[PDB]
């Protein structure tokens, strides 16, 4: 599914990701703008075996499963297909989980790249909310 930009954002205020571990929503639909172009499916593979997955580019070296990557230790105990759905909801429980890990929104380098610092309210700007 590809997500309009309000759209996406009430789907991670309705899954509470507005201002999780401080975070504010034009955070999120920032890092989602840049890793997935806001769709549900995108997948890409990075240069040491591992895959990325969903809205969030989701590793599977760590966070999911999905047969292929030696070593996954699938720290959010779910396929990364799961990742892939039209519905966000596995991808936001295992966000919540990254984002705790120690290093908050940096575990997206394009976070860091290109939303860290940003007027990162415009993502939000306009959306009833
Ligand atoms: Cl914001
Ligand atoms: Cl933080
Ligand atoms: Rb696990």
């Amino acid at each position: 599914k590809v997500f309009g930009r309000c759209e996406l954002a009430a789907a991670m205020k309705r899954h509470g990701l507005d201002n999780y571990r401080g975070y504010s929503l034009g955070n999120w639909v920032c890092a989602a703008k840049f890793e997935s172009n806001f769709n549900t499916q995108a997948t890409n593979r990075n240069t040491d075996g591992s895959t990325d997955y969903g809205i969030l580019q989701i590793n599977s070296r760590w966070w999911c499963n999905d047969g292929r990557t030696p070593g996954s230790r699938n720290l959010c105990n779910i396929p990364c297909s799961a990742l892939l759905s039209s519905d966000i909801t596995a991808s936001v429980n295992c966000a919540k989980k990254i984002v705790s890990d120690g290093n908050g929104m940096n575990a997206w380098v394009a976070w860091r790249n290109r939303c860290k610092g940003t007027d990162v309210q415009a993502w939000i700007r306009g959306c009833r909310l």
